């Protein structure tokens, strides 16, 4: 079985070229000081409603391994009643939204908060391939509190019978104020995961500010 690569220095990788395309991960540690970050975590702690919901594969529903919370847009098919999306922006949430555009020049509509409460939190491995976010969307991901990794592994062609065990993977430790860019073919073309550790994490504030197309 391959080693996965490592990606944690600030940078701009292509992490491939096909077969839908360039995929594209932009590493920014430190994007928000750790002093900053770290007023930044207590607010969300407090003021985000953050409630525990369900998700779904294979047409059965279960508890979802994080708390979560919506603000902006949601994405078509997801239940507007369930995900319970906020209009109105939390003003730090919305400052965030408007440093990261401001530094980048992309623009969000929408924003996704992922509470891992500990080690056992996760999320499974998935692209984000929603309808409404289009070919090729580009999704910013800013943390805050204890470091998790992020996981990357390319989706196998039909040759490959459905096997991962040699696909290309990448991780990215993502740790307090960092900022994660994934853009081009990468929700096409790779999936990525959030793991369970076996040793004692603090909580984990995930945000991932996307564009909903109507
Ligand atoms: O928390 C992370 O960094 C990953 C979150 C994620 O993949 C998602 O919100 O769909
Ligand atoms: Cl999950
Ligand atoms: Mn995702």
């Amino acid at each position: 079985a391959p080693e996965p690569r490592v990606i944690d220095r600030e940078g701009v990788y292509e992490i491939s070229l096909s077969p839908t395309g360039v995929s594209r991960v932009c590493l920014y540690p430190g994007f928000v000081d750790v002093k900053e970050a770290d007023w930044i975590l207590e607010q969300l702690c407090q003021d985000v409603p953050w409630k525990q919901r369900t998700g779904i594969r294979e047409d059965i529903t279960y508890q979802q391994p994080r708390l979560t919370a919506w603000y902006g847009e949601l994405p078509y098919t997801y239940s507007r009643i369930t995900m319970e999306p906020n209009p109105h922006w939390h003003p730090v949430l919305r400052t965030l939204k408007n440093r990261i555009e401001e530094n980048t020049g992309h623009t969000f509509n929408s924003l996704l908060c992922n509470l891992y409460r500990n080690e056992k939190d996760s999320v499974d491995w998935h692209s984000d391939d929603e309808p409404s976010l289009g070919r090729c969307p580009i999704i910013a991901s800013l943390s805050f509190g204890a470091t998790r990794t992020f996981e990357m592994r390319k989706k196998p062609p039909p040759e490959e019978n459905g096997d991962y065990t040699y696909v290309e993977r990448v991780k990215i430790p993502l740790d307090h104020g960092t900022l994660l860019i994934m853009e081009g073919a990468t929700q096409a073309d790779w999936q990525h995961r959030v793991p369970k550790e076996y040793h004692s994490r603090e909580p984990r504030v995930n945000l991932t500010f996307r564009t909903v197309y109507p």
